[PDB]
């Protein structure tokens, strides 16, 4: 099994330390089950993202082995593009002997210059992995290095530490009762089929089933702009001056819980997890955003589903199975 403890900052972005090259270099990546690849800034990047953070140097750690590929990659906050290459990944206790990644040249947009990680580590299929590179988790169960072909995370609430991604085991007591195993659908994501969305007594959103992605790399539940409308006024939120989604946190007192039926079992979602009380105010965690160009109308069930529900990835089974946490 490997232990990687994750710092938890400001319950928007979760990040953990992994060492790259021997003597290790080191690192902090947001561990990310939407993605599939790992990079790293390297050296060679000139950009005010990499004047910010800690950069690689191929250099001088005696593993790394260089390539000619090429890796260009566009996400939601931007992009970036770089170079592949292989070296030794400390991550969680496991020496993932030559693992490809990737050293950046350049990261454009700001979104990188204040984000407090590094990189960027992907736990999703290899399928959806740029320039086909292989990730991590994969590298690990194709050297034996972990027993099963599984990994769970567990996400702390109110900023405190303990948040941990377990390589290869599950830790049976982070939950209450047993785990329910859910069936994958597209093998890239962690895609489930989402049976509805339920405010009391009548559904509110997925009236005839919507699709889901389960992912630690994004802090709020995201639907499209027509169904989370449709959420935000019935929890109560409007517009403000700036564009947030101001709620009065009375509303935590008087509101009733959302639940999520996956695959047959009923999951709520409590008023303290999907409205934030901020230093500011209280805003809503339900966010509108249209899916990426390659993918049929896709649900995130981000950081505020998670926090509530023990999930595991099991590579083994094609399934991820979820429990509420404690």
């Amino acid at each position: 099994i490997g232990d990687e403890p994750l710092e938890n900052y400001l319950d928007t972005e979760y990040f953990g330390t992994i060492g790259i090259g021997t003597p290790a270099q080191d690192f902090t990546v947001i561990f990310d089950t939407g993605s599939s690849n790992l990079w790293v800034p390297s050296v060679y990047c000139s950009s005010l993202a990499c004047s910010d953070h800690n950069q690689f140097n191929p250099d001088d750690s005696s593993t790394f082995e260089a390539t000619s590929q090429e890796l260009s990659i566009t996400y939601g906050t931007g992009s970036m593009t770089g170079i592949l290459g292989y070296d030794t990944v400390q991550v969680g206790g496991i020496s993932d002997t030559n693992q490809i990644f990737g050293l950046s040249e350049t990261e454009p947009g700001s979104f990188l210059y204040y984000a407090p990680f590094d990189g960027i580590l992907g736990l999703a299929y290899p399928s959806i992995s740029a320039s086909g590179a292989t990730p991590v988790f994969d590298n690990l169960w194709d050297q034996g290095l972990v027993s099963q072909d599984l990994f769970s995370v567990y996400l702390s609430s109110n900023d405190d530490s303990g948040s941990v991604v377990l390589l290869g085991g599950i830790d049976s007591s982070y939950y209450t009762g047993s785990l329910n195993w859910v069936p994958v659908s597209v093998e890239g994501y962690w895609q489930i089929t989402l049976d509805s969305i339920t405010m009391d007594g009548e559904t509110i959103a997925c009236s005839g089933g919507c699709q889901a992605i389960v992912d630690t790399g994004t802090s709020l539940l995201t639907g499209p702009t027509s169904a989370i409308a449709n959420i935000q006024s019935d929890i109560g939120a409007s517009e403000n001056s700036d564009g947030e989604m101001v709620i009065s946190c009375s509303s935590i007192d008087s509101l009733p819980d959302i639940v999520f039926t996956i695959d047959g079992v009923q999951y709520p979602l409590s008023p303290s997890a999907y409205i934030l009380q901020d230093d500011d105010s209280c805003t809503s965690g339900f966010e509108g955003m249209d899916v990426p160009t390659s993918s049929g109308e896709l649900w995130i069930l981000g950081d505020v589903f998670i926090r509530q529900y023990y999930t595991v990835f099991d590579r083994a089974n094609n399934k991820v199975g979820l429990a509420p946490v404690a």
